[PDB]
């Protein structure tokens, strides 16, 4: 589960997730989105069920780009809510919210879902 | 804006929002939920804009909590999206997914929105 | 419950929602948004629970809004889910989905809650 | 468009949706779940942008189900909210919002996505 969730995932649109799950419930790592205002890596932090359902079929997490880096700034936040499902073709499920501070509070987040995998 | 987001936060339900905003774009904290299975104090950890617009009017963030502590495990983790609009009566806004691990994977999510104040 | 869901109700954005409530589940009637690529009013169909509980406190509920009529087309669609609260301060308490066609898949849905009052 | 949509589609649960598109933009049918507290056919309204891009590439549309029938009463509605996306594997994505009535406010919103093709 911890040893499940470490490692580098890719999702449907090409981008890369580099994470680190420790003892602790912590998720510390880097993104890197194929698509829209953004390039190269942000940081990631996020979070964990470190003693879920010992069968890997379902432990939650989540966690949370700010989509500033040295190289751009987006205004924006992402969090991806989902869960790991282990076994020969490993899954993060995620459903994902990215909200847009100024640059129409009403139209400030997009909502989606994004499927991790760990091959591309 | 740093300044601004540091402290504490109070949404609509009673649920008490702890956080500290780093110079770096992180955010630490405890969560505690004034409803669900829940109890005490939660770890959080999140992302903001640490560069927005300079006038407070809407910064882009994120957390996440994983619903396990010393007192229960709920198998299941929240991630809030929204944005710090500071002034007289600073706010954050967020929409939040709550993911539940296993315990229908389609009836996995529940999305909600919670408002934050500095006074309760 | 038909008879407390039938009329006009207001949102928190000054927007105008204009509904009967037929006795075979059929929700029928007009939009306006005061914001966003729209002008004047909108054809809303939907549907509602016409055996909830009797005590009016929360009345399961939708509707589809196109926003194509005879002075614009945003060529999206929004629709909202929520219940209905009956009561001295009656509410229809949702949450929305805006989907926009082609005019980025990924970036092609909004999400947002909207609150109903019978007075504005 | 309105020939694009109009006919039988399958989701990637099993369920199935029978929808009339409208020249008016109407959308009307009947609703099969294969999973959840459903049975047997549920009657389905909504709306379409009867006038989108004309390359088929993505039409908004959104539909509500009221989950009660004459054998069953869930106390819930969905509205899904996507696009139509015509060619050789012609397509609606979508996301979904499912509200439960009274039968805790705060949990009372379930959001998914459901695929539909027109084979299953
Ligand atoms: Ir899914
Ligand atoms: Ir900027
Ligand atoms: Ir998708
Ligand atoms: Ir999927
Ligand atoms: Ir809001
Ligand atoms: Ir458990
Ligand atoms: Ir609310
Ligand atoms: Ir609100
Ligand atoms: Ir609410
Ligand atoms: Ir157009
Ligand atoms: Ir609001
Ligand atoms: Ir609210
Ligand atoms: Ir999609
Ligand atoms: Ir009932
Ligand atoms: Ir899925
Ligand atoms: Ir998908």
């Amino acid at each position: 589960d911890q040893a499940g969730i470490t490692g580098t995932w890719y999702n449907q649109l090409g981008s890369t997730f580099i994470v680190t799950a420790g003892a602790d419930g912590a998720l510390t790592g880097t993104y890197e989105s194929a698509v829209g205002n953004a390039e190269s890596r942000y940081v990631l932090t996020g979070r964990y069920d470190s003693a879920p359902a010992t069968d890997g079929s379902g432990t939650a997490l989540g966690w949370t780009v700010a989509w500033k880096n040295n190289y751009r700034n987006a205004h924006s936040a992402t969090t991806w809510s989902g869960q790991y499902v282990g076994g020969a073709e490993a899954r993060i499920n995620t459903q994902w919210l990215l909200t847009v501070g100024t640059t129409n509070a009403w139209a400030s987040t997009l909502v989606g879902h994004d499927t991790f995998t760990k091959v591309k």
